[PDB]
């Protein structure tokens, strides 16, 4: 039963058939379980190793190389007895790759947790009922706990259920329900309906929210909804219906794969109609075992040599970096492939009062009413002096220090500011700060008071453990607060009825002091005190009044006021109902004005640059606040969302403006607007989803369990440092310092890292397409294999690995934060670079082959068959007379190999040379721009001899050292490499729109 919030204790007694008194039946308990089943939210997702596993083998890519393991696998133990017992290192070594892959897709899940799991750390495992099978009371299993069965919690209780409460037991009800609505300080209960069938949480009075806690009281009460029908259930439901895209990296690479897959067949259909002619040969012969052998070394190469099996490496270990190196940026960020999604986001929504300012209230105008006579008016407004909640300041009129006692209606001022006040200062020695206790809004007045002491009270004769509510419990012994009237939305105040302390002063006594939003406390009062007289309140005086609040709110000061009024005459107290806040407007009426107070929550130093700095970035940033509109927009200004003069009509809506819209221009409204005031979390959710129709990568701030729908929906989720457990396991990223600026500072590392982690990857991709033309040729010709897999594996893996994690560290372009947000559907190649890699790549792969084909074919260590087709090769034992008059192993020699190789090698560090810039030539942006790129290819190059020397190694990698006049013939063929490209980016700087 929903809406129980809107129906009578009776109704809801009546709807489920239940006696407060009884509790509900065992017949009503097992039926009402059949009907709405347990109290809890659902299981986890069943995944096991078994499936866990099974993905890390669903990559196109890794189905491949696993496919071509097992070829490797079979040919390798199908060869001569032991002409090369090493026939297995070469699946052996592909098995490795996957299988440490999937070790890690496994641990790095394993250590991942679900936001939805984190919501159970808020469901009670014990609850309290009443039911018939007892006359005493009940300590079961929340589990087990049903809609409409009479509960009971007090003091320290979670709350099981979502509850309409029934009667409190104790004499107040308070319950911390920071979690779901978010107001930290306990907020009170009553018993009475909300009327509203649409009311907001924070407005359901006489509810209790499953999750929640009683900070004081006991109660009763009947169960409203259970499970996922609870608040916090429907919340468990959004977050569980949200799905979330793949980082545009993620696309891409399965968009490479579905090509990758492709190509690489079209490849086999192409080379095998070039060797077509083999149809048209011996119908005896040859040898369908020796050939066929061939044709699937080479598949299990080409594999090998067309995919970059070094990244997946490359890529963590540069995240992993950035990661740490924005932690001390103040920037957590879990989920690395998120650092990508964030140097995207065009959009961020902020939670204005804990990021965008620094939430440390402080009072810096008051204001009484001098003199009223006719139309003649005069008003005595001050200025205050402190920003620190530190009971250090001077009030002022016209800069003019002064006394505050020298005035009555100053006096008054004081005393509601400290007696209507649940808040209070305290100070600590840990760290010789004066720290705010309960509210922020109040916890600035009791310091107003202090700053003004009324009565000149001496206190620099007492510490500062003393000097912190020392003029105000002054005050607080002059009255006696009787009893208070919490603050309720709908009337927008709260009141104190507080009566005389003894006959010394026994003025008139019980005095109701109330304080609130203006419009609705200006409005209850039908006079106006004048020091220490009154008068009766008059439109003349009445407009002076709203003015210098609308100035104070509105002008460049943008602070939130605060009218201070008292009842002088207040109803008897037995004519009193102070248990239904419904009532309390009616208590607070026929007031007298006593004057306001305009306190300012301060934005941060860093906010107004890191503001500027989306502008130029093209990056919207929206504001979300609580504050009204006309304010909220002041604040834009301040901060520079607005321009001081700029146009805002249609760029700021309230959480009402913006219901009453109909959805089509809800959506319009979002692509341009910049401030939403007075918001709510239905909005969140639903100002993503219109950010989103336009294919905008939005950011959202939120803390609290209610804001988890909206952070997981978001494309990036920022949760604060200070926050819920729950907001931050469903963000991608946690501010440390809950602060705005720290999120910029952020969406720039983004950016910085994709632009290098885009180099490397280009770099990576394109030797794969070289290796791959080698490959071909190699097949194409009919000739040696130039480039073996394991070869070709220590290349993708390490020797290029080195110069592509160097290049992860490549200078960040300085214009970085002046180009507006880069297009996720933006290809990594096309166009011109495309062509240059094609290109490319048709050089290395003649290079290599045409290398190793050389001490073929006019070596002078080797038999050099000069051009008579050394492709043949495959006959040459049965055919030792025909062209063949020499050895027949001179073909599995290991120098063509390491010729073919070391042509790669170093055309591979050119190349790393040629990517550290896409477009700027080497003589402008010279190598030594880098230093870990050159010394990681001096790394590469050494262990390159290490595994020609070491011995091991190079009888395994099938190859042998090759003498100095070989090597420089390999720098021949490579280094022209370096002038090609310098070529090809020459063209793209001048002659190309580029
Ligand atoms: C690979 C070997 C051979 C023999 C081959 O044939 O590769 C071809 C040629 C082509 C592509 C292939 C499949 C790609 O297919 C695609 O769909 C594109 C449009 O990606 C693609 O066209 C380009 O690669 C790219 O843009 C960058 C793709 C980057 C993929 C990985 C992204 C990062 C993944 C990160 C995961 C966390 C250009 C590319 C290669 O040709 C040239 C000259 O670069
Ligand atoms: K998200
Ligand atoms: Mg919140």
């Amino acid at each position: 039963m929903e809406a129980a919030h809107s129906k009578s204790t009776e109704e809801c007694l009546a709807y489920f058939g239940v006696s407060e008194t009884t509790g509900l039946t065992p017949d009503q308990v097992k039926r009402h379980l059949e009907k709405y089943g347990h109290n809890e939210l659902p299981a986890e997702e069943g995944k096991s190793l078994w499936e866990l596993v099974i993905e890390q083998f669903e990559d196109l890519l890794v189905r491949i190389l696993l496919l071509a393991a097992c070829i490797s696998f079979v040919l390798a133990w199908f060869e001569e007895g032991e002409e090369t017992i090493t026939a297995f290192v070469e699946p052996f070594v592909i098995l490795l790759i996957l299988i440490a892959n999937a070790i890690v897709g496994v641990w790095q899940e394993r250590n991942a947790e679900n936001a939805i799991e984190a919501l159970k750390e808020y469901e009670p495992e014990m609850g309290k009922v009443y039911r018939a099978d007892r006359k005493s009371v009940q300590r079961i299993k929340a589990r087990d706990i049903v809609p409409g069965d009479i509960v009971e919690v007090a003091v320290g209780d979670k709350v099981p259920a979502d509850i309409r409460i029934l009667s409190i037991k104790s004499t107040t009800l308070r319950v911390d329900q920071s979690i779901l609505t978010g107001e930290s300080v306990s907020v009170i209960k009553h018993t009475e309906p909300v009327p509203d069938p649409r009311a907001v949480n924070q407005d359901k009075k006489n509810m209790l929210f499953s999750g929640t806690n009683i900070a004081a009281g006991k109660a009763l009460g009947i169960v409203a909804t259970t499970g996922v029908s609870t608040e916090i259930g429907k919340i468990r439901d959004q977050m569980a219906a949200t799905e979330q895209d793949k980082t545009p990296l993620q696309q891409k690479l399965d968009e490479f794969g579905e090509q990758l897959s492709k190509v690489i067949s079209l490849i086999c259909v192409a080379v095998w109609l070039i060797n077509i002619g083999h149809f048209n040969d011996p119908v005896h012969g040859g040898s369908w075992i020796r050939g066929a052998i061939y044709y699937f070394k080479i598949a299990v190469a080409l594999a090998v040599a067309a995919i970059p099996e070094g990244l997946p490496a490359v890529i963590t270990t540069c995240l992993a970096l950035g990661t740490r190196r924005m932690a001390k940026k103040n920037a957590i960020v879990r989920s690395l492939p998120s650092v990508e999604t964030l140097g995207c986001t065009s959009v961020i929504c902020s939670d204005k009062t804990g990021t965008l300012t620094t939430n440390q209230m402080s009072v810096c105008k008051m204001f009484i009413i001098d003199k009223v006579d006719g139309d003649f008016c005069s008003l005595n407004e001050f200025s205050i002096t402190g920003s620190t909640y530190a009971p250090e300041g001077e009030v002022l009129k016209n800069d003019k220090p002064i006394r505050s006692g020298q005035f009555d209606g100053l006096v008054e001022l004081a005393t509601i500011c400290a007696l209507c006040n649940d808040s209070s200062l305290d100070f600590n020695e840990t760290k010789g700060v004066y720290e705010k206790v309960g509210e922020a809004t109040e916890t600035a007045l009791t310091t107003l008071v202090e700053k003004m002491n009324v009565f000149n009270t001496e206190v620099r004769n007492l510490s500062k453990v003393e000097r912190a509510n020392a003029c105000n419990s002054v005050i607080r012994q002059l009255m006696k607060k009787e009893f208070t009237l919490e603050f309720s939305r709908d009337r927008k105040s709260m009141s104190v009825y507080c009566s005389p302390a003894k006959s010394s002063r026994a003025a008139v006594g019980n005095k109701m002091f109330v304080k609130g939003a203006p419009e609705g406390v200006i409005d209850r009062c039908n006079y106006v005190r004048v020091g220490t007289t009154r008068v009766p309140m008059t439109g003349p005086v009445k407009e002076k009044i709203l003015s210098v609040i609308k100035e104070w709110g509105t002008g460049r000061d943008t602070l939130r006021c605060l009218a201070l009024a008292t009842r002088d005459t207040p109803p008897k107290r037995e004519e009193m109902v102070l248990d239904d806040s419904s009532r309390f407007m009616e208590y607070e009426t026929d007031l007298t004005f006593v004057g306001v107070v305009g306190m300012l929550d301060p934005p941060r130093k860093e906010v107004m640059g890191s503001i500027q700095l989306c502008r130029d970035a093209g990056i919207r940033v929206i504001m979300i606040t609580g504050d009204n509109k006309g304010t909220a927009i002041a604040i834009c200004r301040r901060i520079g969302i607005f321009g001081e003069n700029e146009e805002v009509a249609d760029r700021a809506y309230t959480g009402r403006e913006f219901d009453d819209l109909p959805l089509a221009e809800q959506r319009e409204a979002c692509r341009r607007a910049c401030c939403f005031a007075r918001v709510e979390p239905s909005h969140k959710s639903k100002i993503v989803e219109y950010l989103q129709s336009y294919d905008e990568i939005t950011a959202m701030t939120g803390d609290g369990v209610n804001d988890a729908p909206a952070l997981k929906k978001a494309e990036i989720g920022i949760a604060m440092g200070s926050g819920t457990a729950v907001a931050k396991t469903a963000s991608e990223m946690v501010l440390a310092d809950d602060n705005f600026s720290t999120i910029v500072a952020a969406v720039e590392e983004g950016r910085a890292i994709y632009n290098n982690m885009k180099q490397f990857i280009r770099y990576l991709i394109s030797s794969n397409v070289g290796e791959v033309v080698c490959i071909f040729l190699t097949a194409a010709l009919g000739l040696p294999e130039a480039l073996i897999p394991v070869q070709l594996l220590w290349v993708n893996l390490v020797t290029d690995g080195l110069p592509a994690t160097a290049l992860g560290f490549n200078p960040p372009d300085l214009d970085i934060m002046d180009r507006p947000p880069r297009s996720p559907k933006e290809p990594l190649i096309s166009g011109w670079l495309f062509f240059r890699y094609m290109a490319i790549g048709g050089y290395v792969g003649a290079a290599t082959v045409g290398a190793a084909a050389w001490w073929f074919m006019y070596a002078e260590d080797g038999p050099g068959v000069t051009y008579h087709q050394l492709t043949h090769f495959m006959q040459c034992t049965e055919d030792h007379p025909h062209f063949e008059g020499l050895d027949c192993e001179i073909f599995e020699a290991p120098e063509p190999m390491t010729m073919a190789l070391s042509v790669l090698v170093t055309i591979e560090m050119c190349n790393a040379l040629n990517s550290l810039s896409e477009n700027q030539s080497l003589m402008r942006m010279p190598p030594w721009v880098n230093i870990w790129l050159l010394g990681s290819i001096c790394l590469s190059m050494s262990l390159h001899f290490l595994i020609l020397y070491v011995d091991p190694l190079p009888m395994i990698f099938k190859l042998k050292a090759l003498d100095l006049t070989q090597w420089l013939m390999v720098l021949k063929i490579s280094l022209p490499v370096i002038g090609l490209d310098e070529i090809l980016k020459f063209i793209a700087r001048n002659y190309l729109e580029g």
